[PDB]
């Protein structure tokens, strides 16, 4: 079976909005086409990123994360826990709110890197709003339910470089996990991403065609939608033949309210998840064998 394709051009109107529902229900991931981000900007994100990661280690470490919160920023794969078996180099940048940016962690070379990221992040923010408004409608909440919870909310840019692994094995790479976000927007450089999603025990490949985006909702959305849609467990395996690049835009909600299923979804529909503080939600998704939001089922 093929990866579901969702056309942002047509996301109003039952035909394409229902395609989104059957993709959220069956795959958890979907491929987004006609999303309004120009192809040459996506190319630049990928190419300038590759250029940043192919530098000598000394240049990259000038942006290395500092050590004295949970969401570490800068260059490295630390989480006294460097993640050697990820087989990956990483750059993590807080992009939103724009006020809270810290340019000491943004690469100054290639010269365009900052401007290209900020340009691409304006496009994915708009995609986030469109996707999330469609979902509110699917949930038969009103258009702007989440938009209000998305004000001054954190958004991170996670850049991944995966050099080839001569000895691929499942102990290497990104291990099975669900995202903690409200929404995740992923940009990959090639038609081999290594990204896989577990559906009813089975792992399926998630591949992007040229210049499309891979979207999934995270655990924040699953609690808020009372599990009507589920945050998918996924992993990124290693590759012996090619190098790979990706950028994930990681969209969370703000500190204001608490994380609980939407009241408008609760008498024949009891709440599947307990309410908890955004501060306790963060600590639990960063905080392991068992999956955090399971401990919220009740
Ligand atoms: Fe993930």
């Amino acid at each position: 079976e093929p990866l579901p394709v969702v056309d942002l051009s047509r996301l109003d109107g039952a035909e394409e909005a229902t395609k989104l529902r059957v993709a959220l229900q069956n795959w958890g991931f979907f491929l987004l086409t006609n999303h309004g981000v120009e192809a040459s900007l996506m190319d630049s994100v990928m190419n300038l990123s590759r250029e940043f990661f192919n530098q000598p280690i000394e240049r990259k470490q000038k942006f290395s994360n500092l050590i004295d919160n949970f969401q570490i920023q800068g260059y490295g794969t630390d989480r006294t826990q460097d993640q050697i078996l990820d087989w990956s180099d990483r750059l993590h940048l807080r992009v939103e709110p724009k006020e809270e940016q810290d340019l000491a962690f943004w690469p100054d070379h290639p010269e365009s890197f900052r401007d290209v990221l900020n340009k691409y992040a304006s496009g994915t923010k708009r995609i986030r709003d469109d996707i999330i408004q469609a979902m509110a409608k699917l949930l038969e909440l009103d258009e702007d339910y989440f938009l209000d919870r998305l004000n001054e909310a954190p958004a991170f840019a996670r850049f991944n470089y995966y050099p080839p692994c001569p000895r691929p094995d499942l102990v290497f790479g990104i291990r099975p996990h669900s995202d903690g976000t409200l929404l995740t927007i992923l940009l990959v450089d090639k038609d081999v991403s290594g990204l896989q999603v577990q559906r009813d025990g089975k792992w399926s490949n998630v591949e992007a065609t040229p210049h499309t985006l891979l979207i999934n909702l995270g655990d924040t959305m699953e609690v808020m939608c009372n599990g009507i849609f589920r945050s998918p467990v996924h992993r990124v395996v290693t590759n012996a033949e090619k190098e790979r690049i990706s950028l994930a835009m990681l969209y969370s909600v703000n500190d204001e309210k608490d994380i609980e299923p939407a009241a408008g979804l609760l008498e024949n529909r009891p709440a599947r998840y307990r309410k908890v503080s955004v501060e306790e939600f963060r600590a639990g998704i960063f905080g392991r064998g068992e999956r955090y939001i399971d401990s919220l089922r009740i």
